[PDB]
């Protein structure tokens, strides 16, 4: 599985699927049927559809969740099986509801090389963690309970936020899902999204307003491609799903 | 890290913990203080205490989450840190407050578990063990229907069943088990019921029904061993135990 040599540190954050395809494990049908996209370094895509569709699998491939077998996931031209896995994976951060937290001190749970207590308050910050953690008795220093239960579920988000912007990954997986604090996760994702390849599996109006590209993903294909303005002058699938807030 | 050369194909699934001390990094203060219990093979531990206690800090440490420099944590008598970090977690299975569920038929969502493969009737034997047999086969496709969304297609009572079905497959024989403080709930309670039968159990514990069958409860407070017995000693002692209990586990 870990057969790559080849690392970027740090990748430029180019990348390419060509000609993908891929089924499950036991299954015939495939569950993507020859995608193929480009994300130049430093854009935004928001990969959209209806649950069942794909779109999460494609975002999957990416970190080698799986591999594939026909076609190409390149990141700067090279394929990502040809890079050490843990250098793929430093290169390129998820962050999902599944951020995994734990018994540690918030710091620590951030910085999950060593960064510096400086570079984990300046993470914070630009995550819009700063204020609930500096108003806390311990700040930093506070000890997370119940392996992250103690905090809300908008706490938690940003500190996911956080600990992305620390490792400053050229590439970034986002998985929205279908909040108190809603409009700072907004600003730290704008923030998170700025100079660095972002690639969505989106649900925020805000988020796919704003995307550089958006691929409309309908059972394991590319349905349509523009932005929120072209896609509207479709009035096609996009408009559709647009019109019922990303619910489907 | 993963200097240890030795395995257990299986562990039988004794635990103990001899004069545990923790610190997380940076911190001067102790998150557990000469923590000492044991835990013999096929007996359930039930670990109880406020928000804050270190309870979930113990079962993190059995995985090897982060590592002691004071103290052993041994199982089958030998130091967790000896065996090679794959066979430990092999022994060791972790049913948690989020599994990690993805975009796969519903099969491989619950075969991820475990290094050597298994059939689909051994896949089919796990799931009615969970109480996940009955919706899994009223669904269109059965055991290949891809769930969507990485997991929230499911709904929460139906996720927690898989990772129950995820654990009776690899048939561990340690489970490290993390209740939350449901509309299948009932179901729940049965599956782990069937869950933590033959095996070795450690919960980080907040159900009644959990607590009040475990072969010993540990009532932590503030890094150290409080109390130790059972739900009827402890209720006899009138203490900490009979007061968390008499807020259900709450704090
Ligand atoms: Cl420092």
């Amino acid at each position: 599985k870990d057969d790559g040599a080849y690392k970027a540190e740090p990748a430029k954050g180019e990348l390419e699927f060509k000609n993908v395809s891929f089924a499950y494990q036991g299954k015939e049908e495939l569950a993507l049927n020859n995608i193929s996209f480009s994300v130049p370094a430093g854009k935004t895509v928001a990969l959209v559809g209806r649950s069942g569709s794909g779109k999460s699998t494609i975002a999957n491939l990416v970190t080698r969740f799986y591999d594939i077998e026909q076609g190409e996931i390149l990141l700067d031209g090279v394929n990502i099986q040809d890079y050490r896995l843990s250098n793929l994976r430093e290169n390129c951060a998820v962050v999902s509801q599944q951020v995994h937290l734990f018994n540690d001190t918030i710091a620590n749970n951030i910085a999950y090389d060593k960064y510096s207590r400086e570079e984990i308050i300046a993470a914070a910050k630009a995550a819009y963690a700063l204020e609930f953690i500096e108003k806390l008795p311990q700040g930093f220093d506070t000890v997370i309970g119940e392996n992250g239960a103690s905090l809300s579920g908008g706490q938690r988000q940003r500190l996911a936020i956080a600990r992305a912007l620390l490792r400053n990954s050229p590439v970034l997986i986002l998985d929205e899902a279908t909040t108190e604090s809603e409009r700072a996760i907004q600003s730290a994702l704008e923030e998170l999204k700025k100079d660095r390849t972002v690639v969505v599996i989106a649900h925020r109006l805000s988020t796919i307003e704003n995307a550089d590209e958006i691929l409309v993903i309908d059972h394991g294909e590319i349905r349509e491609r523009g932005n929120h303005k072209t896609l509207l002058e479709q009035n096609g699938a996009y408009k559709q799903l647009h019109s019922m807030q990303f619910t489907g």
